[PDB]
């Protein structure tokens, strides 16, 4: 009966996600503006109230498609995910835009009524970015194709939906109050704002010699994006005017990886712990080894993702031969064994 | 009594400004159609065509918007479709035969009020050929499209699922609408009219700042400029009348922010008493969401990321603080340097 306060939502995020307290509220207010228009979907005022499409732009393994998945959890209308690398223009072999809506309805049991209005997520939205370096010679169905499909689609239209099977009886929903969330991680994004910001350049003695060290991050300058960047990166005007709301992602430090092995839910030592203690040990992982996981995984540049395979080569061994051996209580795993001077110590009983 | 021109232009005012060619075209075409209604009879031995129409508009310049006013004032059927979905009979995709079915269910099965009703077609510029060269591989939703439509906005016959006794309905009174960004139209436009731009002494160099922009640039649009962009020459034909919407400048923003029935401000301030607060937007604060905007270069749809992206963290806090009664909206808070001012009730 009563809204949610965003407040509460970023609490029920936090629970899973660890970090990205932009998007969080982004996210968050999103969610609490369109419960609000629906609880006021009878328009008690003098006004139309559009809807604001967000864009959440971050590197790989930030968490993008993580707080879709929470999001679906605490939601209470219809929410469906989507892959834009599968969308493809009408009339060809790939996948059409208004399957989008049709998964949406399976969440719904097919009601109209509930599928206008929902919330959809559309994942790796930066893979169907435009070629520009490529010539406007062969149709980009792949890439320019799907943008120009989504323009109506997110602005609003009465998208045909088959009805669950086979010329008439086709449904009619409209995507007016239907919010997207559009995702991806934007790789070379960062060269363009480089050159737009830092403008260094030059060999001349009236020129700006720029020092290595000087150069940003990609995290600094994601933060500074803005519209024109994406127009290089292949995106058209047209689409991201449909998406005025912009979130970024900062990339996870040191530090906040040490959380991630824990404080998230279902953090990655947990994950581990479970599958010992189904076995009948128990895993514990020293404070000091996950520092060092975490150094590790800052350099493999692939986010949260790099610390599973730092802590599947630690344990590669020991989950080998374990199984097989008896007495075994628990394993300890120490900063050493993180670095190769050592193995886990079994506590045998 | 039919409506006259001013009156249509008028209402447009409520929801559009700066548009004063596409008001005007729009009005006028409608009138046409309001009074060959009226004379449907059409006794008089000469047979009256119909003029369809052409928009074309940079992002966020109210093409379609336009066509969702007209269709509340409208008395006739209406309809609105998205080119990007049509496809050449025979295939998957949907077929330009359906426009027709939306705008007869439209009408409750009605042919004599089908015959005569109008269209708007969005996204017209996307089904453009990608080059006006021999289509090696069919197009599909390309030059497919274009071709089907020749004779459905010339006139024709169409036959539509009745509800195989496909209902037959004709098009040669119906009106039709096309809108489109046409992204890149004014490089065309620009390589006709501006010539000898080369190396040299005697040559020319603007240096981008005489440069036309691009709105006074589409104004000189002409049907060859649209065929180098890609499009058929038979389809210009179908489209006499062109009207070319200009770029909204930073004066005329800021009257969009409150002007319009619907305009952003008041869905914001809207939202917020919907809540139980009050929202107060300073005009000096409405100059420089414009002044941002207008470098996003995404036309009118650039101001909902300015005023949510400085209201981001006061929606996101401001349902939790209590007692607050209003909020005051100023130019620092645009700039990012300040925070809204809170009004404790
Ligand atoms: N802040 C975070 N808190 C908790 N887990 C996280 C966080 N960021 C990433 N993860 C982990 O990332 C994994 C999911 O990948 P993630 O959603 O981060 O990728 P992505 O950035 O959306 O991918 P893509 O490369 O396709 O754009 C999950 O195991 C999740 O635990
Ligand atoms: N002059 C204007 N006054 C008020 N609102 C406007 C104006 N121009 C555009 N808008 C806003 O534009 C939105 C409708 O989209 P619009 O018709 O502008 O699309 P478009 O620029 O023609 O798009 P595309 O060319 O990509 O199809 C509405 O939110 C409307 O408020
Ligand atoms: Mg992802
Ligand atoms: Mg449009």
């Amino acid at each position: 009966s009563a809204l949610p306060t965003p407040h509460e939502i970023r609490n029920h995020l936090d629970d899973y996600v660890i970090g990205q307290e932009q998007a969080k509220k982004v996210l968050a207010v999103a969610v609490y503006n369109h419960y609000k228009r629906l609880r006021n979907g009878d328009t008690s005022n003098g006004v139309e109230l559009g809807k604001s499409n967000i864009l959440l732009i971050g590197p790989t393994g930030s968490g993008k498609t993580l707080l879709a998945e929470t999001l679906a959890r605490l939601l209470d209308v219809p929410f469906t995910m989507a892959d834009a690398t599968t969308l493809t223009e009408a009339g060809y072999v790939g996948e059409d835009v208004e399957n989008i809506i049709q998964k949406l309805l399976q969440k719904s049991d097919y009601d109209v009524q509930k599928a206008q209005r929902g919330i959809v997520y559309i994942d790796e939205i930066d893979k169907i970015s435009r070629k520009s370096d490529n010539p406007s010679i062969t149709r980009d169905v792949s890439g320019e194709g799907v943008q120009q499909a989504l323009l109506k689609l997110i602005e609003g239209t009465v998208a045909a939906v088959p009805p669950q099977g086979g010329q008439q009886e086709f449904l009619q929903v409209d995507t007016s109050k239907i919010l997207f969330i559009c995702g991806g991680a934007f790789a070379g994004l960062d060269k363009v704002i480089s050159h737009r910001v830092e403008t260094g350049s030059g060999i001349g003695f009236g020129a700006t010699v720029k020092a290595k060290s000087d150069k940003a991050s990609e995290g600094e300058l994601l933060a500074q994006v803005e519209p024109e960047d994406l127009i290089k990166f292949g995106l058209i005007p047209e689409f991201i005017g449909r998406l005025p709301v912009v979130a970024t992602l900062n990339e996870l430090s040191e530090e906040a990886l040490i959380q991630i092995l824990k404080e998230p839910k279902n953090a990655l030592t947990k994950q581990y712990q479970a599958l010992f203690n189904l076995e009948g040990v128990d895993l514990e992982f020293r404070d000091e080894a996950l520092d060092a996981i975490a150094k590790k995984a800052m350099a493999r540049k692939t986010g949260a993702r790099g610390l599973r395979s730092i802590v599947e080569a630690a344990l590669l061994d020991t989950m080998y031969d374990l199984p097989s051996m008896e007495d075994v209580e628990k394993v300890v795993i120490d900063e050493s064994v993180i670095d190769g001077q050592s193995e886990p110590l079994l506590i045998y009983g």
